[PDB]
């Protein structure tokens, strides 16, 4: 047979000439591969996400999924080789995982990829919507999609760009719809392809879960939610008392992990103090930075109170990418993906995401009142209050992986 | 022949003395033993602390001064009438023991549903007393409660052990000392006892797999551990007035089911108590819409036991307890006829754990015995074991501490 959780290296094609060689660099029973890759993917997500947050403005919530547009990007790598390759090897930081070869990458993702959706339990819905499209008339490799297929689990669709380019629009968008439940509706953006559209790329995961520990809405009251703009605004305060891996940092920001039903899947909130900015805990905020808070992340009875709010981000890539670095794979001349073409450049890059959490969790919102009988707590307890702009996270913890992340810096309605 | 089966005008039982289908009487009878129910509590918590653990059966303490009143008379009689609210229901004294007979019945009776709720009641009289065979035998036909002789005039400390021993012996040991010590002396004449067992299992129950130990923090700033369970399901629930959760979790048979209250954090029992009435308590049952919630309960056990004489005197039940205006002719034949309740005890148990609820109570009323002088955490939250049909509240309490 030879499936995504039995590939190994020998099942998956190097492609001489088309090979990077990242430079040197001088905790498990987790697989290292996945655990190396994580990282880089963090690494990826934090950067990203900086430059994400630098261009916008402070009382804009922001939300997408780092771990999508990278192995998006990864399966577009696949077959980018020289200057292409480098670049796509470098931006997404695949590059910072010592000595390894492009060629390896892969074989990381299909490692992760495995474990992320498929040896996954019930609760942890996770649904991988990212795919490549291009235009009929270009011929595409077959050992390409093969790869693209069991590794990254979906090959290159050509739609008529040239001729139906609405058409395909609507084709794209239909297809992300039909993947993301129906939540992740509109994919790219009227206008956005057209005649002269040879290589779109698309990608979104979609994840449905419940608290393990949900909130009661009876519990719920409105409140105020101060903003980056030194204002106010009312915003459905969710609020409950638990134990939850917490931890309190530099300068008393607050690291709260909330996990979903399956408990591989968690959300971590991350609240600096009413003094402090989170513009500034954003510019702090490196991978290891962030990977230490949640490696000291320990058990502790706290009190929540944790706002509800609902988040949709619709990303055009291209522009912040090659901003980034990533200049040839957009560019019709430099570009060079030959593995993929039986010139071959990305058109644009969309990318969406959605949030909505509740007293349930995320995705869903069936009532569920809450009993807790004899339960004194200490009048003293440490509290946890959302009521100002807080950053936010979606990991598999076992994969050490950052699923979503986001900022939530306006939940009112 | 038979008490349950019998009825009003067929059966011989007629007490000494007096004072003013059937199911309407019945049925007014448990409403009349819940007021009782309610009321006592109230007394009972108006003189503890706020957050001091209370639990007990007051199904049982009615039953117990049910049979004492058997051997009533006059003021005394009139007394026990009114203190136990028998006094409502529509019937003479005589009658009522008929109609509670008929509702023990229709209680404890039963190869229905491992809702194990048994109950046993016994007399104690001393070896040497003549008693009066009409009392002695409505005592046993009424409340199936027989005649043990005992020597309370010579060797009573053995005897006030035996009796202990006998309520353990019916309460699966859970009631271990009803009675305490010094309590029964020389010149005690009779001890009427009442015991009831139950033991049920959750209609839903709790995985252990789930429970897990939590930190109480009792009022004085201490803190204790305390192993919550937890369990999400379909449960009779409601949020009523100022915040107050009202949870029933019916045991296997919906037959019995445990109610808890639970007052908003930001609040007490105390209004709630203080407000605390059988209608109250019926009108919360009757909002009680099914619903899907978590919940989060102390695996725990809780005991409790006390003099009654205090609170019930206080709530006018004083000629029983007056060596002089006291009037207990109809136990006594020959010995004396001077009879009055030295002091009544009770001792409840309550555990309650995934598999289930154990609840155990007696009442031990003491005639002419000595009047031994009345020989905790926060954020409680009041229980309460009722028979659902019978509209009798069994158990009842406010736990306080699950510690
Ligand atoms: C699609 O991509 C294919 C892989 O990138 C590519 O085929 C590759 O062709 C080269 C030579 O043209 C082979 O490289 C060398 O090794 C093989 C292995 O035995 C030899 O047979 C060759 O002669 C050569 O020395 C690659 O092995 C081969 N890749 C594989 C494994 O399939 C195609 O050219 C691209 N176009 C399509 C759709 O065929
Ligand atoms: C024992 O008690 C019974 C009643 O419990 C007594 O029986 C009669 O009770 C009626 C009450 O209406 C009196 O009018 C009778 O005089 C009582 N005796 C008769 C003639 O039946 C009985 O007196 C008591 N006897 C003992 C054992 O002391
Ligand atoms: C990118 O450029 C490199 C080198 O400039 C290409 O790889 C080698 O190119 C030289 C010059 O044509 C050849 O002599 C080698 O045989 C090529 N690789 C090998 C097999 O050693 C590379 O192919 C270019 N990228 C593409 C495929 O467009
Ligand atoms: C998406 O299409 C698949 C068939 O390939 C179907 O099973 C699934 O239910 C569709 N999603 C929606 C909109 O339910
Ligand atoms: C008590 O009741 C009896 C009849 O039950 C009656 O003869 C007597 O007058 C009453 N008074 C007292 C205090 O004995």
């Amino acid at each position: 047979p030879v499936d995504i959780c039995t590939a190994k290296p020998r099942d998956i094609p190097m492609n001489p000439m088309c090979i990077y060689r990242s430079p040197e660099k001088k905790p498990e029973a987790t697989n290292r591969r996945v655990w190396e890759l994580s990282k880089a993917n963090s690494r990826f997500a934090t950067t990203f996400y900086q430059h994400l947050a630098d261009s916008k403005n402070d009382n804009d919530n922001i939300f997408l999924s780092p771990l999508s547009i990278s192995t998006a990007f990864a399966m577009t790598k696949l077959g980018a080789c020289n200057d292409t390759l480098q670049q796509l090897m470098e931006v997404f930081k695949f590059d910072t995982i010592s000595e390894k070869t492009s060629d390896q990458i892969h074989f990381f993702f299909a490692k992760l990829n495995c474990r992320l959706y498929r040896k996954a339990n019930k609760a942890s819905k996770l649904v991988s919507a990212n795919r490549l499209f291009g235009d009929k008339s270009l011929t595409f490799n077959e050992t390409y999609q093969d790869i693209s297929e069991l590794v990254y689990g979906a090959k290159l669709q050509p739609l008529d760009f040239k001729e139906n380019a609405e058409q395909s629009r609507a084709a794209i968008n239909k297809w992300v719809s039909n993947k993301t439940e129906g939540r992740i509706t509109d994919v790219i953006p009227s206008e956005a392809i057209n005649e002269l559209t040879v290589l779109v790329l698309v990608n979104t995961i979609y994840f449905k879960g419940l608290w393990k520990s949900k909130f009661s809405p009876e519990n719920t009251r409105k409140e105020l939610f101060y903003k980056a703009d030194g204002e106010s605004c009312s915003a459905s305060m969710m609020y409950q008392e638990g134990k939850f891996r917490y931890r309190r940092v530099a300068e008393g920001t607050q690291v709260l992990e909330l996990p979903f039903k399956g408990d591989d899947i968690t959300m971590v909130l991350i609240l600096p103090k009413p003094e402090k900015s989170l513009a500034k805990v954003e510019k702090e905020l490196t991978p290891e930075v962030l990977q230490e808070w949640l490696d000291e992340l320990e058990e502790m009875m706290l009190c929540v109170h944790m706002p509800r709010f609902r988040i949709e981000d619709g990303f055009s890539l291209k522009e912040q990418l090659q901003d980034m670095g990533l200049v040839d794979l957009f560019s019709p001349e430099k570009s060079k993906l030959p593995g993929i073409v039986a010139d071959l450049y990305v058109s644009d890059a969309f990318h969406k995401a959605f949030l909505e959490v509740n007293e349930e969790g995320s995705e869903a919102a069936a009532s569920t009142a809450v009993v807790i009988a004899g339960r004194s707590l200490n009048p003293n307890r440490v509290c946890f209050k959302a009521n100002r702009p807080f950053l936010v996270f979606i990991r598999e913890v076992p994969l050490n992986t950052i699923i979503f992340m986001g900022r939530v810096a306006n939940p009112c309605v």
